[PDB]
């Protein structure tokens, strides 16, 4: 029950969210196989495009600090009607260091929903195809 | 039997393909409701992440036509020991205008897979939650 | 080939803008060295990121088509106050294919200002540097 | 606070990146008011427009810390002949948090050049056009 861990840790991430265009804060805390935790929050521009999701500013920080092998990842958000699940563009950064680990799609309240990266990325386009 | 026809036009697409760096061009035709295709490749740039795929040049392309009702896409490469699959990104794309359309995933030959948007992005983040 | 053209075809892509989150409208018009024009629009995604700018539209139509010249390009938006500008994403793409030509801000007003696409990006990356 | 320290720390920050695919590694270091510095690389992925520049890597790093202010940023990359300068599109992140703060442009040989980040990206789109 260590989830309980990364769920609390998804939702501190989620305060140092820097989204002034959407309102719409969300956080993620990255678990490695070592143990570390790195969070990471949605971080918007003036330019929509350019901004950045909580789980890829997760996930592009513990790989600047070599850790390339994960074992979950839990994502907040302030929404109350359904979990917060990743979009495909995150989906594809995961699946880039990872096939099997889970993904925690929580609720405000604590309650989610898990699943792989493969179950969020069917029949997904890989490195190996290159 | 009109898959057929896609199928040619995402390989005639694929032509146009401006992919210097990778060398992976791949091309995608988008089928409307109204029954008009649009073609799209994948344009890279120096700056990698400022490239785009083929999927998502034929669906913006099509969008600012007025068209956002999609019926089907095809997605074609050069890659012959896999099928073209669509990136997590450009299932975000998709499912920006719809959730159960087919996708045509082939490969160089004719042979393919589909899937709908749904089957390639379960759970997904979409407009609803905003 | 002519500034009015340029005026009017980025105002009418303006109005297929898909973007129901900024509720920012924004046109853009290719002019490509052959004389055709290209229009293209902003095109939101519920995942922010994966939104798309009028002139990556426009320019990205254009490829898709052949056509990797071009002679200029006009920016249009509901914004009365100051021309739009591009951002340096678009900026960036803008360079791949050329750094001389010259980039149309305007107002509703039908006024403009013109700067070089070398000038909105000084010193800048390149496919040179490969 | 100090040039010679971004220096070495980009550089080493650079011995991180994750680029299998362009082979161009190149790190950051972002120098926030406080003296703190992070540290960024660039992070392919297999479909070359979810990858992400050094500069942002490092940049999102910083603000998921509650760091938004930002003294300075040097990049650097393999590239002996020429300073890596920003792309565009992280000229435009820099932006969304300054606009007067120093960008270094450096070269394996310690030598560089340095402009603004108003320099970088001239007459920019910005928050205030909301
Ligand atoms: O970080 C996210 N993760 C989970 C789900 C959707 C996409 N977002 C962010 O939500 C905002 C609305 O698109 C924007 O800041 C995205 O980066
Ligand atoms: O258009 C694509 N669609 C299908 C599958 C993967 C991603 N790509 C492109 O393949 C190249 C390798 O990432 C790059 O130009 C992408 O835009
Ligand atoms: O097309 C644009 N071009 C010029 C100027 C700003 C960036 N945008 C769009 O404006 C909205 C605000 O970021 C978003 O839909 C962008 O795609
Ligand atoms: O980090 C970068 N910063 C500075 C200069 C260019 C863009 N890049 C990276 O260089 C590679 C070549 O496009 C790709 O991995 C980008 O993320
Ligand atoms: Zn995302
Ligand atoms: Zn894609
Ligand atoms: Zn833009
Ligand atoms: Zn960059």
């Amino acid at each position: 029950e260590c989830v309980q861990q990364l769920l609390v840790c998804s939702q501190e991430a989620k305060q140092s969210a820097y989204c002034p265009y959407s309102h719409f804060p969300v956080g993620a805390a990255l678990l490695t196989q070592e143990g570390r935790i790195f969070k990471g929050c949605n971080i918007e521009n003036a330019c929509y495009p350019l901004g950045i999701c909580a789980e890829r500013t997760a996930i592009q920080k513990a790989v600047s600090e070599g850790y390339k092998d994960f074992r979950a990842i839990a994502i907040a958000s302030d929404m109350q009607d359904d979990f917060i699940s990743p979009c495909g563009a995150c989906r594809q950064v995961m699946r880039e260091f990872g096939t099997n680990w889970p993904v925690y799609m929580t609720k405000p309240d604590g309650t989610y929903i898990v699943m792989t990266v493969q179950e969020l990325l069917p029949s997904s386009f890989g490195p190996e195809d290159l």
